[PDB]
């Protein structure tokens, strides 16, 4: 049986399987009212990618297509028509069981970054980028249907018919009339339709424990904010799993978040199954921590198992 | 001794180390006049970083730091100064053993990117929430003002005036600018570091095949554009899961040439084999440039650890 274990590596050696952000903070917040079912960053111990969840860091939040029709705004703005392919330039196969082409956003919000295009025609091709804006909870977000919609403040430069690459940035904004909730999942096929392939929702099942997130905090276009992701795992840790492949030996694995130079450890986790954590800890906020600790596999525990409080 | 391994992974589930950016094909080209010796993507067989490589994915050619104040320069565009930090957000100790400030671009060009702002001051009225801003922005990595190396850099933009000085300030690289002669790009080019006029130190070194009808192996990926003609490309010598893999593992090199065959899952057969060398590095016995055409499936296998002498298969 192929022992399980999880790589060496620092908080500031991790990066969100979320979106492309390094990682910042461990965090808490055990009042959250919303179900925890994000769809990047799902991975089983044993190795089983879920939901959205793909292997490259540059494939988070990205998309991959070409622009169809330019429809302009009532107000402001250009908007584009883009069909979406897999991010390794295949067809998307509508009939495959997933909720949308891995890599696609798995929250609400105007997700802000770079459009960029090289022509397919020509010695040499033409190129364009520009800024622009998705927004996920629109009803023209359709990336299960194979399409969906971004905005520009570019009123013209964006060619119809062109490989074109989606690189994430930020967001947009976190104003009211921007919709950003993490825990949102947009429709991937449109308001009136049942997202579908979906990786489970996490929560605690014992009374006194939390969710444990690895939080990043999210560049903002404009505006007043603090926006934050919290994924339930870091991207290398969806990577090892994956690489390794180890059979799980029961539902929750024990792991101490150590001092390597102490050799002291700071706090214990349970790790689930499904693959996220959680604490004994009955505050919300980043957990204080020396920038030298990371989480070491103790052993295979399960749900009765008490944590030590934190 | 801990056997030596490489990762599991298709090139399409690798990325490069020395640009954001997904690994498109293998490559070669022979008859390279210029001297190899990238900084970032450099990590030996048993687990040493070199240059300036960190292990953040999200940390190639980004920079962390403050804007100081926009700055005349004769160039088109509106220009800023930023000092720079450690990725961590710890001062830059210009002491340190390497190039620059790991991360750092490790050649010439324009490097076109979006800075973004978080204010550290707050807003009672808005919560006690900080004002935000970001635009489109190139850093000219040839330019005399880029001086990483003394912790600080010069960025252009198109916006005029949205840019606050003093304020936490990060560089997310998109692409290049501009491809034309103009623009200065050359992937195997080193920026000055310190300055023009300066000598850069700490470097990684130098890479190069050393047996007859031998060429370096590359992983390429081709970079986006802000406008003009062109189809750039970025090649590194290791991937980025690599450099990740080997810095985790750290198993002693039992020689100083490490034999990976390139395998084809579904039929189980070897399209290719080649040299992986102690530095990190690929060697391949080739005799022409271009792309290596093959499945994006395909990966390295550790076969076993031969030495200087052995003899490819040609491809």
């Amino acid at each position: 049986s192929k022992p399980f274990t999880l790589p060496i590596l620092t908080l500031g050696e991790l990066t969100n399987s979320r979106f492309p952000l390094p990682i910042d903070v461990l965090y808490t917040n055990p009042n959250e009212s919303a179900i925890v079912q994000c769809q990047n960053g799902r991975c089983t111990l044993d190795g089983e990618l879920q939901g959205t969840t793909q292997l490259l860091p540059t494939g988070i939040c990205a998309f991959r297509g070409k622009v169809t029709q330019q429809v302009q705004d009532e107000h402001r703005g250009t908007h584009w028509n883009m069909t979406v392919t897999n991010l390794n330039g295949t067809p998307f196969d509508p009939t495959e069981d997933v909720p949308a082409p891995l890599g696609t956003p798995d929250f609400s919000g105007q997700i802000y970054g770079v459009i960029s295009q090289r022509n397919t025609n020509t010695n040499l091709p033409a190129n364009r980028a520009h800024e622009a804006v998705i927004a996920t909870y629109s009803p023209k977000f359709t990336p299960k249907l194979g399409n969906i919609q971004f905005s520009t403040w570019e009123t013209q430069d964006v060619s119809s018919g062109q490989p074109t690459k989606f690189t994430p940035v930020g967001l947009a904004s976190v104003d009211a009339n921007s919709h950003f909730d993490q825990w949102t999942l947009p429709s991937y096929s449109g308001a009136l339709t049942l997202n579908m392939n979906l990786a489970p929702s996490v929560a605690p099942v014992f009374p006194g424990e939390c969710l444990l997130f690895f939080r990043s905090f999210i560049p903002l276009k404009g505006g007043y904010g603090n926006p934050a992701i919290d994924c339930l795992m870091p991207q290398e840790w969806v990577q090892h799993l994956y690489q390794e492949s180890a059979p799980s030996l029961s539902d929750v694995a024990l792991v101490r978040y150590v001092n390597p130079e102490t050799g002291r450890t700071l706090f214990e986790a349970k790790l689930h199954r499904n693959g996220f954590l959680t604490v004994a800890r009955n505050s919300a906020g980043p957990v204080v921590a020396p920038t030298n600790g990371y989480f070491r596999f103790d052993s295979w525990v399960n749900q009765f198992y008490t944590l030590a409080p934190m």
